[PDB]
DNA sequence: TGCAGGCGCGCCTGCA
DNA sequence: TGCAGGCGCGCCTGCA
C-alpha cells in the first residue's frame, strides 16, 4: 500500500490519535491523485526529495482550507509539515519554489501540495 | 523511586549506554531539584505534561553547558530531548512558551528545564 | 566568531 | 578529621 509507504516518510513522533489523523491526511490526497493521474508523482517527490518534479495539484477550496476527519487547514501547510517541517506553525513561514506553477499564494484553481515545491522562510515583521 | 517513575516518560528507543546516560541525567537534576525544593513540580511537569507549571530551575554556568557522566551538554536541551524530542538537534530548535520567565534565551541566573516551557521549532532560515 | 572537547582544581563522597 | 578517588565547571586550545 502507497499510503503505509507514504506514511514511512512522515515527520515527527506522533501519539496514537495524531497517527490515525495523519493516515486519513494521506489517504485523502492519495484518492485524489489516483483520480488525476498524479499518484506517481508524489511517490517520486516524497521517496526521493527531487524538487525538480513536476506541480503536484488538487482543487483549491473557496477559503483555501482542506478538511481532512474534522480538522481544517491549509493543504500546502498540511502536507509540508507532514513530510518536511513538522514544526511548521504557519503558511506565513512558506513561499513556493520559482519553479512552482500552481503555489498556494498564486491563488489558482488547482494548488500545489508537493512539498519540495516550498522553501521556508523567516516570519514575516511586525 | 521518582529516578525511576521520571525514566519511564523518557522518550525514544536507547541503546544499553544511553540508558545508563540518561540515568545519570534524572539523577544529576533530581539531586538539583531536591536541595531546592523543586522536585515535585519536576514529577508534575513530566508526568501530567502540563505547560501550566511552574519554572524549574537550576543554576546556569558560566558558558549555559552542564555536563552529566562526561558529556557537555545545554541542560534545557538535554531536558527536552530526554522528555519531548529525542531527535532535538540544539538549542537553535528550541523557543520558550511566553510565561517561561527563566527561559535559557534570558540569561539570568536560573535556567528553567521544564520541558513543558519550551516549544520545538524549525531552525531559523 | 560560536562551538566542541581536553584537562585539572575544587568540591564532594566514602572509607580509614 | 586525614586521605583516596570520582566527577564537574572553568579555563583553555583548536576547528568550522
Ligand atoms: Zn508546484
Ligand atoms: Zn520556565
Amino acid at each position: 500500500m502507497i499510503v503505509k509507504r507514504l506514511l514511512g516518510w512522515k515527520k515527527g513522533e506522533q501519539n496514537g490519535q495524531e497517527e490515525k489523523w495523519c493516515e486519513k491526511a494521506v489517504k485523502s490526497l492519495v484518492k485524489k491523485l489516483k483520480k488525476t493521474g498524479q499518484l506517481d508523482e508524489l511517490e517520486k517527490a516524497i521517496t526521493t526529495q527531487n524538487v525538480n518534479t513536476k506541480c503536484i495539484t488538487i482543487p483549491r477550496s473557496l477559503d483555501g482550507r482542506l478538511q481532512v476527519s474534522h480538522r481544517k487547514g491549509l493543504p500546502h501547510v498540511i502536507y509540508c509539515r507532514l513530510w518536511r517541517w513538522p514544526d511548521l506553525h504557519s503558511h506565513h513561514e512558506l513561499r513556493a519554489m520559482e519553479l512552482c506553477e500552481f503555489a498556494f499564494n498564486m491563488k489558482k484553481d488547482e494548488v500545489c501540495v508537493n512539498p519540495y515545491h516550498y522553501q521556508r522562510v523567516e516570519t514575516p515583521v511586525l
